[PDB]
């Protein structure tokens, strides 16, 4: 359907325009200019806001949700976020082991250990903030009517995940929203599918 459809079809898009020399120069200026905004401070913010993007921490999030969600609900739902967030970190292995790209290298701030396409904080945040939006929305009704405060708040979370990484000198732009669009693709799956295997509306 078109909004899965769409966001797989932007990823073959980037994952081609990457190897252009036009992207890749605008991608180095973009880079380099975010170093003009850096403040020690600063610094020190971002890279807190990035661990909301390591898998080191959505792991346990999920968990602690799923198991929240089960206690609260009797829902099973916490291992359909624990399959797509192992779906997404699948995914972005592959591709990136499969596409090589070269890290920015300019002037990182955090450590990394792997290429640079796509981006898997960006990927991670792109697909799990949503998805816990759409659970908690589901099984809490107390959020019933804060329904876009939720989602609003996810997608706050994964864009700032994002800016973050290339805040910290770590990832291209692109290869930021080459995770962005994998990992929203990944969301609108599992809301698909749940919301299709419904007896009820
Ligand atoms: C959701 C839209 C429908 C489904 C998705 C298909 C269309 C995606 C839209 C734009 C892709 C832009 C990709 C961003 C990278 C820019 C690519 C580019 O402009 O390349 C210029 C070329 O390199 C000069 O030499
Ligand atoms: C127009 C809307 C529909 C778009 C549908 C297709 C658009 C993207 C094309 C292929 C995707 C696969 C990307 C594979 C990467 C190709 C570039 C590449 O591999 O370059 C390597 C070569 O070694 C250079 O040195
Ligand atoms: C009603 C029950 C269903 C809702 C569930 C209620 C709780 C969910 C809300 C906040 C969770 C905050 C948990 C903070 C996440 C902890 C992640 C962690 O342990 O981090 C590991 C560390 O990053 C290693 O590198
Ligand atoms: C439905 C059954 C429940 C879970 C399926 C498998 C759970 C997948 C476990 C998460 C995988 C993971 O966290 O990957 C490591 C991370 O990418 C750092 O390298
Ligand atoms: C109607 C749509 C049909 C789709 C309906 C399901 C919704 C999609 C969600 C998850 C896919 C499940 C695939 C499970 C693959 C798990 C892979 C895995 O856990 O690997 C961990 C990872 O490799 C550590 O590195």
């Amino acid at each position: 359907m078109y909004k899965p459809v769409s966001l797989f079809l932007f990823f073959l898009i980037l994952a081609a325009a990457i190897h252009t020399n036009a992207v890749q120069s605008a991608d180095e200026a973009i880079s380099k200019a975010a170093v003009l905004i850096r403040q020690p401070w600063l610094n020190e913010v971002m890279t807190g806001i990035t661990h909301l993007g390591a898998s080191s921490f959505l792991l346990p999030l999920i968990v602690i949700i799923g198991a929240g969600m089960f206690f609260y609900r009797k829902t099973w739902d916490g291992l359909l976020m624990l399959l797509v967030f192992g779906t997404d970190r699948l995914l972005n292995k592959v591709l990136k082991e499969w596409i090589e790209r070269v890290r920015p290298d300019f002037a990182p701030l955090v450590h990394e250990s792997s290429f640079s396409f796509p981006s898997g904080h960006s990927m991670n945040a792109a697909c799990v903030y949503p998805v816990i939006a759409y659970f908690l929305v589901k099984h809490l009704p107390f959020l019933s009517k804060h329904k876009k405060m939720v989602y609003i708040i996810a997608g706050v979370i994964a864009v700032l995940v994002g800016i973050s990484r290339v805040y910290l000198g770590v990832h291209f732009v692109t290869d930021v929203l080459g995770g962005f669009s994998l990992g929203l693709l990944l969301f609108f799956l599992v809301k698909g599918f749940d919301e299709k295997i419904k007896r009820f509306r």
